[PDB]
């Protein structure tokens, strides 16, 4: 409705807005998937989000930590094969970035914005897990039930664990897309 209600209901988006790529800030964010309404499985997650790009992933843990990632590419691309016919694990571009809102508040861009293959590992997903940020650790990792997950330092984003404990339980997961071509 009005400005106050819109801001109140979507505070985390308005806090994040200035971190998005500048061209994206001119589009309208739309809720693609929420564990509060749409099921709670990678299978229903893919069906709803996989042809959108870019997307914004927001995790609220049962420990009241809030973090997530801007994802450059459609999750549909998780199954792309190279020219040998071997499925590619990691996909995406260097516009992908991690963020945390609570307890800390930080943006971890790709370390190559200013190297090796292992610092260019953005997104990966299959029937057992979805992960973001790879290379000697996984920045965000979540299981097929979107119930439990882990977080670690990774070399693509040189981040710390986005919550103090290395693990978390998901209270709610939200995915936003962008419309307005």
């Amino acid at each position: 409705k009005n400005f106050i209600k819109t801001w109140t209901d979507r505070q985390f988006l308005f806090t994040l807005w200035s971190w998005l790529p500048v061209r994206i800030t001119m589009y309208q964010p739309v809720l693609l998937y929420t564990t509060e309404e749409h099921g709670c499985s990678l299978t229903t997650f893919y069906v709803r989000v996989e042809q959108h790009e870019p997307t914004l992933l927001m995790i609220k843990t049962c420990n009241n930590e809030v973090f997530g990632a801007y994802c450059s590419s459609r999750w549909f691309e998780r199954n792309v094969k190279d020219d040998k016919g071997q499925r590619q694990a990691y996909f995406g571009t260097g516009e992908t970035f991690l963020f945390s809102l609570y307890p800390e508040r930080a943006k971890y861009p790709w370390v190559g914005i200013e190297l090796g293959h292992s610092s260019e590992l953005f997104m990966a997903a299959d029937s057992k897990m979805i992960t973001i940020g790879g290379g000697e650790g996984q920045a965000i990792w979540m299981d097929e039930n979107i119930r439990f997950g882990k977080t670690d330092s990774c070399k693509t984003f040189n981040n710390p664990p986005l919550c103090p404990s290395g693990d978390f339980e998901i209270r709610v997961l939200e995915v936003y897309g962008f419309v307005g071509i």
